[PDB]
């Protein structure tokens, strides 16, 4: 059989992409097939076929805050190495740890963190939770992560969501939203 290369590591890791590194077998090739997939994922993964010659690639489009099991095939010809695999994670661009720090009849003082990615702002929406009522909205600037809520019902619960956008395409790209309830 077929050595199969060795030594997978990862670099450059963002929230959308990573470099894989690997080390060719002791053995004649005639080239790499290269898999990756979000774990889990039941169906096709993404394949890349890599020169002989080279030793990482650069996988772009992943999606934030997700392990990729990544696969790394020998070719010589029609014979294929058994897979060297490894799993590595995009860094996450959702926010954590929403909570009121401080709440008057009227008002929330909401706080959380911010990814580890450059925010260019986040989208803070809330409203009665199981109201027929408008959901309401407004943003904050990417540099702070706190939020203050007015104009609210005492005795009322409200679902409050964030999500953190930033501005790289057509479309600013954000997150998934991080959300909590609070009874005002
Ligand atoms: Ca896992």
């Amino acid at each position: 059989g077929l050595d199969s290369p060795t030594g997978i590591d990862f670099s450059d890791i963002t929230a959308n992409s990573f470099t894989v590194h690997w080390i060719a077998p002791r053995a004649t090739i005639t080239g790499y097939r290269i898999r990756h997939h979000p774990e889990h994922f039941s169906g096709r993964p993404r394949e890349d076929r890599v020169p002989h010659s080279r030793n990482s690639i650069t996988l772009t489009n992943l999606t934030p805050g997700t392990e990729y099991v990544v696969s790394i095939v020998a070719l010589n010809g029609r014979e294929e190495s058994p897979p060297l695999i490894g799993q590595q994670s995009t860094v996450s661009d959702v926010p954590r740890d929403l909570e009121v720090v401080a709440a008057t009849p009227t008002s929330l003082l909401i706080s959380w963190d911010a990814p580890a990615v450059t925010v260019r702002y986040y989208r803070i929406t809330y409203g009665e939770t199981g109201g027929n009522s408008p959901v309401q909205e407004f943003t904050v600037p990417g540099s702070k992560s706190t939020a203050t809520i007015s104009g609210l019902k005492p005795g009322v619960d409200y679902t409050i969501t964030v999500y953190a956008c930033r501005a790289r395409g057509d479309n600013p790209d954000c997150s998934k939203p991080i959300s909590i309830n609070y009874r005002t």
